[PDB]
């Protein structure tokens, strides 16, 4: 069962960091269902070094991912890259993912963006690694596409109002636009989950039961298309309030969540 998940979404507390570990113990859990994890920042809490450490150590790879935001986390960033490859060996990394929903917030135009990848894959490319942007399904325009070596989209049919019976047909559809706008490149899924609990929105509703319908529906769909998911997310998140508490696979004490079956629809 350890090929159920091709990668799984890992969250890390800005307000109280882990330790080395502390993630290994983590990982340990998600081990006999997936051998890959995604991290969203570099700098913050000095997660990306101690995520290479605990993969390391267990035999599991990575794909790691810069948070860019405020005009100040450009710089923070990549002088943090540059730090990680003098410091830290990279042969189990999968890929470099710049910037997480950038265009979606309005965070900077799409020129500054395509600059600013221009310059990530300059550094890593001589290590071998690979870089790609992860946004929402409309918003890959082709001055960003041109950089990239590969795509990644986010899509979460739940905050659209979608039912639960639509919701992966749903995703496949919002999946092919973003192939409509790859240039022919390949495209990946970087995020998609459905939450256990707080309440619902609109026709979408959470329960424990709609979790486990998504999850096996979606493992289904990209196993036909041979699509590569990082699925979202590994534990439940209880310092981020409401819905955006319930979306792990496993419960936020790393124990089952009940009702939780780990097993593809197809
Ligand atoms: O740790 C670095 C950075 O983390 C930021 O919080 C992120 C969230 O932005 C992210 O949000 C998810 C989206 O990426 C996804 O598309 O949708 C789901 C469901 O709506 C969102 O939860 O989740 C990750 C993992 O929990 C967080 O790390 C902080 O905002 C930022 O302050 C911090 O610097």
């Amino acid at each position: 069962g350890s090929q159920t998940f091709y990668g799984i979404n890992y969250g890390v507390n800005e307000n109280s960091c882990p330790t080395v570990d502390s993630m290994k113990n983590d990982f340990n859990v998600l081990k006999p269902y997936t051998n890959r994890v995604r991290t969203f920042a570099l700098s913050v809490c000095n997660q990306a070094s101690l995520a290479l450490a605990a993969t390391q150590a267990l035999g599991m790879r990575i794909y790691l991912g810069m948070w860019i935001d405020r005009p100040d986390t450009f710089d923070n960033e990549m002088n943090a890259l540059k730090n990680i490859l003098a410091n830290n060996d990279v042969s189990n990394v999968d890929g470099l993912i710049v910037g997480s929903e950038v265009l979606y917030r309005g965070d900077t135009d799409p020129q500054s963006l395509a600059n600013y990848i221009k310059q990530v894959k300059e550094l890593v490319a001589p290590h071998g690694i690979k870089v790609a942007t992860a946004d929402v399904y409309y918003k890959f325009p082709e001055v960003v596409v041109k950089e990239l070596d590969f795509l990644m989209m986010n899509a979460f049919p739940y905050w659209e109002g979608v039912t639960i019976d639509n919701a992966a047909d749903t995703l496949m559809s919002h999946y092919d636009q973003v192939v409509g706008a790859s240039l022919g490149k390949p495209v990946k899924i970087s995020a998609t989950g459905w939450p256990s609990a707080g309440g619902n929105f609109q026709s979408s509703v959470a329960s424990v039961e709609n979790e486990n319908k998504y999850l096996h529906d979606v493992l289904c769909r990209v196993k036909q298309r041979n699509i590569d998911l990082l699925y979202f997310s590994a534990f439940d998140e209880p310092y981020r309030g409401g819905v955006e508490a319930h979306f792990g696979v496993l419960g936020s004490d790393r124990n089952t969540k009940p009702g939780i079956t780990i097993e593809a629809g197809c």
